[PDB]
C-alpha cells in the first residue's frame, strides 16, 4: 500500500527537508572513513512516504505513548540510514530493523544529524561502501536516506562519549558528552514508534 509522492524543488516542503539535511551535516571522528568526505550534498529527490496502515499504526502508538506522558508524545523528525530503506518503505519498521550492537542496545536508532545516518547507508560502519565500486566515500552512487517522524515519549537520558525501553521509558536519548559539535541520537524499541515520512536520495558532494 505505500505510494512515493515526488515534491518538487519549487514547494516549501521539498526545501524545509533539504535545508534539515543539509545543515546537519558535520564532520565525524572518523575522518570520514564510515561515511566519506564531505560537507554537503547533491539532493536528487526528495518522495512523500504515503500508507494509510502504516501511518494509523504510528498515530495509534503515538496515542497509546501520549496519554502515558501528560499528554506529550514528544514527536520529532529525524534521521535513519539503512540498507533496508526499501522494505521501510513498503512494511514499517520492525525488529529486523534493530541495531544488535548499538551502543543502547538491540532497537532502531535515529539522528538528528543526517551525516551520522548517512554512515549506515551501504551498512554498519559503512559496510563495503557503495555497491558498484566498492567506496564508502563514492561520490558518483545514488544513496537514500530517510527523514522520520519518531515518538520518543518518556526517553531515557545517557550521556555518552529487540530490547526493552529502560522501564518507566519509551526511549533512550544518547547525548554527547565528548565531542561538542555531534548533535543527539536516539532509540526506539517498537517499530511503530516511527513513520518514515520522506524519502531522500542524494549524492554526497567531494570538499573542492
Ligand atoms: C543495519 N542497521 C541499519 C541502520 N543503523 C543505523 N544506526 C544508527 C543510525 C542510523 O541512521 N542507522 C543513526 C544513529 C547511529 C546509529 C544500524 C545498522
Ligand atoms: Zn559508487
Amino acid at each position: 500500500g505505500t505510494i512515493l509522492i515526488d515534491l518538487s524543488p519549487d514547494d516549501k516542503e521539498f526545501q524545509s527537508v533539504e535545508e534539515e539535511m543539509q545543515s546537519t551535516v558535520r564532520e565525524h571522528r572518523d575522518g570520514g572513513h564510515a561515511g566519506g568526505i564531505f560537507n554537503r550534498y547533491n539532493i536528487l529527490k526528495i518522495q512523500k512516504v504515503c500508507n494509510k496502515k502504516l501511518w494509523e499504526r504510528y498515530t495509534h502508538r503515538r496515542k497509546e505513548v501520549s496519554e502515558e506522558n501528560h499528554n506529550h508524545a514528544n514527536e520529532r523528525m529525524l534521521f535513519h540510514g539503512s540498507p533496508f530503506v526499501n522494505a521501510i518503505i513498503h512494511k514499517g519498521f520492525d525488529e529486523r530493523h534493530a541495531y544488535i550492537g548499538g551502543m543502547f542496545g538491540a532497537g532502531i536508532y535515529f539522528a538528528e544529524n543526517s551525516s551520522k545516518s548517512n554512515q549506515y547507508v551501504y551498512g554498519i560502519g559503512g559496510g563495503t561502501g557503495c555497491p558498484v565500486h566498492k567506496d564508502r566515500s563514492c561520490y558518483i552512487c545514488h544513496r537514500q536516506l530517510l527523514f522520520c517522524r519518531v515518538t520518543l515519549g518518556k526517553s531515557f537520558l545517557q550521556f555518552s562519549a529487540m530490547a526493552h525501553s529502560p522501564p518507566g521509558h519509551h526511549s533512550v536519548t544518547g547525548r554527547p558528552s565528548v565531542n561538542g559539535l555531534a548533535l543527539a541520537e536516539y532509540v526506539i524499541y517498537r517499530g511503530e514508534q516511527a513513520y518514515p515520512e520522506y524519502l531522500i536520495t542524494y549524492q554526497i558532494m567531494r570538499p573542492e
